Protein backbone atom coordinates (compact mmCIF):
# COMPACT_ATOMS: atom_id res chain seq x y z
CA UNK A 1 0.00 0.00 0.00
CA UNK A 2 1.49 3.34 -1.04
CA UNK A 3 1.21 6.48 1.25
CA UNK A 4 -0.15 9.69 0.36
CA UNK A 5 3.35 11.18 0.35
CA UNK A 6 4.51 8.44 -2.04
CA UNK A 7 1.25 8.55 -4.59
CA UNK A 8 1.90 12.48 -5.01
CA UNK A 9 5.98 11.73 -5.64
CA UNK A 10 4.18 9.34 -8.13
CA UNK A 11 1.85 11.95 -9.91
CA UNK A 12 4.26 14.25 -9.98
CA UNK A 13 6.42 13.17 -12.29
CA UNK A 14 3.83 11.65 -13.85
CA UNK A 15 2.42 15.23 -14.72
CA UNK A 16 5.97 15.82 -16.17
CA UNK A 17 5.17 12.93 -18.36
CA UNK A 18 1.95 14.07 -19.52
CA UNK A 19 3.63 17.11 -21.34
CA UNK A 20 4.93 15.07 -24.00
CA UNK A 21 3.19 11.37 -23.50
CA UNK A 22 4.50 10.31 -26.89
CA UNK A 23 8.30 11.04 -26.90
CA UNK A 24 7.92 9.01 -23.63
CA UNK A 25 6.03 6.05 -25.06
CA UNK A 26 8.60 5.99 -28.16
CA UNK A 27 11.98 6.30 -25.56
CA UNK A 28 10.42 3.29 -23.33
CA UNK A 29 9.09 0.72 -25.60
CA UNK A 30 12.77 1.44 -27.32
CA UNK A 31 14.47 0.49 -24.23
CA UNK A 32 12.35 -2.51 -23.67
CA UNK A 33 13.08 -4.08 -27.40
CA UNK A 34 16.53 -3.10 -27.09
CA UNK A 35 17.37 -4.30 -23.55
CA UNK A 36 14.81 -7.71 -24.11
CA UNK A 37 14.64 -8.95 -27.28
CA UNK A 38 12.28 -11.34 -26.57
CA UNK A 39 9.03 -8.48 -25.66
CA UNK A 40 9.77 -7.31 -29.55
CA UNK A 41 8.76 -10.63 -30.67
CA UNK A 42 5.39 -10.84 -28.70
CA UNK A 43 4.74 -7.84 -30.93
CA UNK A 44 3.26 -8.93 -34.62
CA UNK A 45 2.74 -5.43 -34.93
CA UNK A 46 6.54 -4.29 -34.47
CA UNK A 47 8.60 -7.12 -35.00
CA UNK A 48 10.11 -6.26 -38.48
CA UNK A 49 11.72 -3.50 -36.79
CA UNK A 50 15.63 -4.25 -36.90
CA UNK A 51 17.65 -1.15 -35.78
CA UNK A 52 16.81 2.07 -33.19
CA UNK A 53 17.04 4.12 -35.95
CA UNK A 54 13.88 1.84 -37.69
CA UNK A 55 11.61 2.09 -34.20
CA UNK A 56 12.83 5.90 -33.82
CA UNK A 57 11.04 6.40 -37.16
CA UNK A 58 7.83 3.96 -36.79
CA UNK A 59 4.79 6.42 -36.33
CA UNK A 60 2.84 3.25 -35.46
CA UNK A 61 5.36 2.91 -32.76
CA UNK A 62 4.66 5.89 -31.41
CA UNK A 63 0.79 5.50 -31.68
CA UNK A 64 1.06 2.61 -29.48
CA UNK A 65 3.73 4.32 -27.00
CA UNK A 66 0.85 6.74 -26.14
CA UNK A 67 -1.98 3.95 -26.03
CA UNK A 68 0.53 2.21 -23.22
CA UNK A 69 1.16 5.18 -21.39
CA UNK A 70 -2.51 6.89 -21.45
CA UNK A 71 -3.49 3.37 -19.44
CA UNK A 72 -1.15 3.02 -17.46
CA UNK A 73 -1.58 7.38 -16.14
CA UNK A 74 -5.06 6.14 -15.55
CA UNK A 75 -4.54 3.43 -13.31
CA UNK A 76 -1.67 5.24 -11.83
CA UNK A 77 -4.28 8.39 -10.93
CA UNK A 78 -6.44 5.56 -8.99
CA UNK A 79 -3.52 5.69 -6.08
CA UNK A 80 -4.34 2.05 -5.91
CA UNK A 81 -8.38 1.85 -6.65
CA UNK A 82 -7.73 0.42 -10.13
CA UNK A 83 -9.52 -3.25 -10.27
CA UNK A 84 -12.05 -2.19 -13.13
CA UNK A 85 -9.12 -0.76 -15.24
CA UNK A 86 -7.07 -3.94 -14.41
CA UNK A 87 -9.39 -6.50 -15.85
CA UNK A 88 -9.19 -6.11 -19.23
CA UNK A 89 -5.85 -5.47 -19.72
CA UNK A 90 -5.17 -8.35 -17.47
CA UNK A 91 -7.33 -10.84 -19.55
CA UNK A 92 -6.13 -9.20 -22.73
CA UNK A 93 -2.16 -9.69 -21.53
CA UNK A 94 -2.53 -13.11 -20.36
CA UNK A 95 -4.82 -14.93 -22.97
CA UNK A 96 -4.34 -12.70 -26.21
CA UNK A 97 -0.85 -11.34 -26.08
CA UNK A 98 0.71 -14.09 -24.16
CA UNK A 99 2.51 -11.41 -21.83
CA UNK A 100 4.61 -12.96 -18.88
CA UNK A 101 4.40 -11.13 -15.72
CA UNK A 102 8.61 -11.01 -15.79
CA UNK A 103 7.97 -9.11 -19.12
CA UNK A 104 6.15 -6.90 -17.06
CA UNK A 105 8.89 -6.34 -14.90
CA UNK A 106 10.81 -5.95 -17.69
CA UNK A 107 9.16 -2.70 -18.75
CA UNK A 108 8.67 -1.39 -15.58
CA UNK A 109 12.65 -0.93 -15.47
CA UNK A 110 12.07 0.61 -18.55
CA UNK A 111 9.92 3.17 -17.55
CA UNK A 112 11.89 4.19 -14.16
CA UNK A 113 14.96 4.71 -16.60
CA UNK A 114 13.29 7.05 -19.05
CA UNK A 115 11.59 9.28 -16.27
CA UNK A 116 14.83 9.56 -14.48
CA UNK A 117 16.28 10.76 -17.93
CA UNK A 118 13.90 13.08 -18.48
CA UNK A 119 12.80 14.23 -15.10
CA UNK A 120 15.57 14.30 -12.77
CA UNK A 121 14.62 17.33 -10.89
CA UNK A 122 11.15 15.37 -9.86
CA UNK A 123 12.78 12.59 -10.36
CA UNK A 124 15.02 12.05 -6.72
CA UNK A 125 15.40 8.76 -4.69
CA UNK A 126 12.53 9.21 -2.64
CA UNK A 127 10.39 9.29 -6.01
CA UNK A 128 12.34 6.71 -7.54
CA UNK A 129 11.36 4.45 -4.95
CA UNK A 130 7.79 5.53 -4.64
CA UNK A 131 7.16 5.02 -8.80
CA UNK A 132 8.94 1.75 -8.10
CA UNK A 133 5.99 0.58 -5.10
CA UNK A 134 3.43 1.69 -8.19
CA UNK A 135 4.70 0.02 -10.45
CA UNK A 136 5.28 -3.38 -8.19
CA UNK A 137 1.36 -3.06 -7.02
CA UNK A 138 0.40 -3.08 -10.74
CA UNK A 139 2.60 -6.10 -11.24
CA UNK A 140 1.42 -7.89 -8.24
CA UNK A 141 -2.38 -6.93 -9.03
CA UNK A 142 -1.90 -7.99 -12.79
CA UNK A 143 -0.16 -11.43 -11.47
CA UNK A 144 -3.26 -12.14 -8.86
CA UNK A 145 -5.59 -11.88 -11.96
CA UNK A 146 -3.24 -14.08 -14.40
CA UNK A 147 -3.00 -16.70 -11.57
CA UNK A 148 -7.26 -16.74 -11.22
CA UNK A 149 -6.82 -17.54 -15.24
CA UNK A 150 -4.13 -19.91 -15.14
CA UNK A 151 -1.41 -18.12 -16.29
CA UNK A 152 1.06 -17.29 -13.94
CA UNK A 153 3.29 -19.81 -14.26
C1 LIG B 1 2.82 -0.87 -18.29
C2 LIG B 1 2.53 -2.01 -18.89
C3 LIG B 1 1.57 -2.15 -20.02
C4 LIG B 1 0.45 -1.46 -20.28
C5 LIG B 1 -0.25 -0.38 -19.47
C6 LIG B 1 -0.05 -1.96 -21.52
C7 LIG B 1 -1.18 -1.48 -22.20
C8 LIG B 1 -1.69 -1.92 -23.41
C9 LIG B 1 -2.91 -1.47 -24.05
C10 LIG B 1 -3.78 -0.36 -23.43
C11 LIG B 1 -3.08 -2.19 -25.18
C12 LIG B 1 -4.25 -2.12 -26.18
C13 LIG B 1 -5.51 -2.76 -25.50
C14 LIG B 1 -5.33 -4.22 -25.09
O1 LIG B 1 -5.00 -5.05 -25.99
O2 LIG B 1 -5.48 -4.58 -23.86
C15 LIG B 1 -1.97 -3.11 -25.33
C16 LIG B 1 -1.69 -3.99 -26.36
C17 LIG B 1 -0.67 -4.86 -26.47
N1 LIG B 1 0.32 -5.01 -25.52
FE1 LIG B 1 0.51 -4.05 -23.72
N2 LIG B 1 0.77 -2.94 -22.04
C18 LIG B 1 1.78 -3.11 -21.11
C19 LIG B 1 2.84 -3.97 -21.25
C20 LIG B 1 3.11 -4.85 -22.30
C21 LIG B 1 4.31 -5.63 -22.45
C22 LIG B 1 5.45 -5.65 -21.46
C23 LIG B 1 4.15 -6.28 -23.61
C24 LIG B 1 5.14 -7.21 -24.34
C25 LIG B 1 6.33 -7.55 -23.90
C26 LIG B 1 2.87 -5.96 -24.19
C27 LIG B 1 2.32 -6.42 -25.35
C28 LIG B 1 1.18 -5.99 -25.97
C29 LIG B 1 0.72 -6.48 -27.27
C30 LIG B 1 1.38 -7.54 -28.11
C31 LIG B 1 -0.43 -5.70 -27.58
C32 LIG B 1 -1.18 -5.78 -28.89
C33 LIG B 1 -0.51 -4.78 -29.89
C34 LIG B 1 -1.21 -4.80 -31.22
O3 LIG B 1 -0.92 -5.70 -32.03
O4 LIG B 1 -2.08 -3.92 -31.45
N3 LIG B 1 2.22 -5.04 -23.35
N4 LIG B 1 -1.14 -2.92 -24.21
Amino acid sequence: VLSEGEWQLVLHVWAKVEADVAGHGQDILIRLFKSHPETLEKFDRFKHLKTEAEMKASEDLKKHGVTVLTALGAILKKKGHHEAELKPLAQSHATKHKIPIKYLEFISEAIIHVLHSRHPGDFGADAQGAMNKALELFRKDIAAKYKELGYQG
